């Protein structure tokens, strides 16, 4: 569907709300802290705060406001009151709240302590596999384009991409068409058009693709334990190409991506 000039002004509202809790998390997410507290910590600056809404909780049954996976975990991770982070860590906090009926879908990877070198460089590839496909959007262009140079990047770099978790449209509701996937099929034939608003989200392994759902049936991991980063935003297709509407303080992207 292609959103309407006051239904994107509500995206940007929304989007703003959903980076802003990432941004309001940031200092909290240091050595000794539970995810389980991060998490009520994000509930009660979105519903108390922002006066919006996490569309995380009771989607599909899940149980907390925002997603909250680390390390090996490649998403979905439950926050819960006995898992601390520790030194080395990376974390990636998952946000998705709803304003005004509308959805704001952002994530970002946090490093805890001191950094190791992998973490860093896995964290900083997969954002900048968001980032080379953000740059690409426009009107015209296919997501398979998209999803294939996504792939190619991070192939390149010794990483893989997760195949069963993919982008989404996004407005009224959390996930609409079409799918954006972040690797390159045959299936996938989608001509971007100006005011679709979806997101990117790639998922990117250190070692191999395949995963393993544990038995809450939530937590996702690397069937190889491997490292696991993500990054996401939520964007507007433009005239010439596309607006962020997640971006934050820390983004090394210009919201306004013009071509
Ligand atoms: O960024 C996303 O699109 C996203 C994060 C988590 C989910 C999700 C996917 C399937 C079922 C439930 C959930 C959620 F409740 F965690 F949101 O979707
Ligand atoms: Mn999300
Ligand atoms: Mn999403
Ligand atoms: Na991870």
């Amino acid at each position: 569907s292609i959103k309407t000039p006051e239904d994107i002004e509500k995206m940007r509202v929304a989007g703003r709300l959903a980076a802003e809790v990432l941004e309001m998390i940031e200092p909290y997410v240091k050595p000794g802290v539970s995810t389980g507290e991060l998490d009520r910590i994000c509930n009660d600056y979105i519903v108390n705060e922002q006066h919006a809404v996490s569309a995380c909780l009771g989607y599909h049954g899940y149980p907390k406001s925002v997603c909250i996976s680390i390390n090996e975990v490649v998403c979905h991770g439950i926050p819960d009151d006995a898992k601390l982070l520790k030194d080395g860590d990376i974390v990636n906090i998952d946000v998705t709240v709803i304003k005004d009926g509308f959805h704001g879908d952002t994530s970002k990877m946090f490093i805890v302590g001191k950094p190791t070198i992998m973490g860093e460089r896995l964290c900083r590839i997969t954002q900048e596999s968001l980032y080379l496909a953000l740059r690409m959007v426009k009107p015209g262009i296919n997501l398979r384009e998209i999803g294939a140079a996504i792939q190619k990047f991070v192939e390149a770099e010794g990483f893989s991409v997760v195949r069963e978790y993919c982008g989404h449209g996004i407005g009224r509701g959390f996930h609409e068409e079409p799918q954006v996937l972040h690797y390159d099929s045959r299936e996938t034939n989608v001509v971007l058009k100006p005011g679709m608003t979806f997101t990117i989200e790639p998922m990117v392994n250190a070692g191999k693709k395949e995963i393993r759902t544990m038995k809450d049936g939530w937590t996702v991991k690397t069937k190889d334990r491997s490292l696991s980063a993500q990054y996401e935003h939520t964007i507007v297709v433009t005239d010439n190409g596309c607006e962020i509407l997640t971006l934050r303080k820390d983004d090394t992207i210009p919201a306004i991506i013009s071509h």
